[PDB]
């Protein structure tokens, strides 16, 4: 289609550890599971007071977040977003953007899907 770029963050394999996503917080394995796209995934981001994860999008594009937690929620930009079936999809512009809690859950894998100009 006309993605450009899938920009991919898996918190079982990596940890904290990414060039693209800036990751402020704490991991866990004691949280449950997550079930994605056939992965079973096992350590999370704690979405916590002082949890936060900034990028830059480099396109206009979609966020996907997946938690343990059916409702979970969080903030993009400052703005309370809900998940359906543990997952959350966010619509966003070019440029910078920051994930922060808003309710307790725990945050799985994320994906950042750029368009391509």
């Amino acid at each position: 289609g006309p993605v450009a770029g899938n920009y991919v963050h898996d918190f079982t394999a990596n940890g904290t550890s990414s060039s693209f996503y800036t990751i402020a917080g704490n991991l866990s394995t004691s949280k449950g599971t997550a079930t994605y796209n056939g992965k079973t995934l096992t350590q999370c981001l704690k979405m916590e007071t002082a949890t936060s994860i900034s990028f830059t999008a480099p396109s206009a594009g979609k966020l996907t977040l997946v938690f343990a937690e059916a409702a979970a929620t969080a903030k993009v930009d400052g703005n309370k977003v809900t998940a359906s079936n543990g997952i959350i999809t966010v619509d966003l512009a070019q440029g910078a953007h920051t994930i922060t809690k808003a309710d307790a859950c725990n945050l799985f894998y994320m994906e950042y899907a750029a368009l391509e100009h």
